[PDB]
């Protein structure tokens, strides 16, 4: 449940935390004060949005590591009205960076990096994962909260 | 009752019992229909912290083995043949790096060799392995 927030500082404002935040549709204060601030655990951001999912309490299913040719793919088996966490690799990054994204009922994709405040919808989304330099990817659907 | 495959594999995993592991938790029900989901929801009440792994079939189940590291205790998510919902058993890969298998509902203990056998005669298609990462007991 939200508290009072100003989008906090430092590196609260890390991917997976923002990303986490929006997909439970919380802020990140909410996020510290409860859970606290996780560092980098084994030195993946798979393992620490997958271990900040598992103290929160998102149970998801998780697709593992693939080529960003063969997203839409994955994108297509998703299931209508669906929210999920996107970990990608990086050409100019050693960890990897999280997004969001959504299918809706009629089957469209939307993408939500929250750091950077972008958004990106269907026809729009080839351009970007090649704009971003994203390699391979790794998708994480929640089922419950 | 509680004498269920989920709850029998997390209390063997944590090294306890399940009427000491259910009075922490409480009786949690099936949880979205799901095994896979009851046990993720039954691990992150405990805090054993785990890597989810995507839903393979059996057949390709030994280079998922052969790519764990050493000294690893997991759950194992089964689809049935003849079951509506999944089946939970246990897993260790050793120092040495053998595969041992549990089935703490039906005490079953398996090892390498007898792994093709034994997932043949359980009628097990696909899979979906949970690999343990941290225990509190
Ligand atoms: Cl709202
Ligand atoms: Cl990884």
């Amino acid at each position: 449940a939200p508290d009072t927030i100003i989008n906090t500082s430092k590196e609260e404002n890390n991917s997976y935390y923002c990303a986490t935040a929006h997909l439970l549709r919380t802020d990140v204060c909410s996020l510290v004060n409860r859970v606290g601030i996780e560092p980098l655990k084994s030195g993946s951001i798979l393992s620490t949005l997958e271990e900040l999912w598992q103290a929160v309490g998102i149970i998801y299913r998780l697709y593992e590591w693939q080529h960003v040719s063969d997203i839409d793919t994955n994108f297509k088996k998703l299931p209508n009205n669906s929210d999920f966490g996107l970990v990608f690799s990086v050409l100019d990054c050693d960890i990897g960076y999280v997004i969001t994204g959504k299918k809706d009922s009629k089957g469209n994709i939307e993408l939500y990096d929250p750091k950077n405040s972008l958004l990106i919808e269907n026809d729009d989304i080839k351009k970007y994962l090649y704009d971003e330099n994203f390699h391979r990817f790794c998708i994480m659907l929640i089922i419950s909260k």
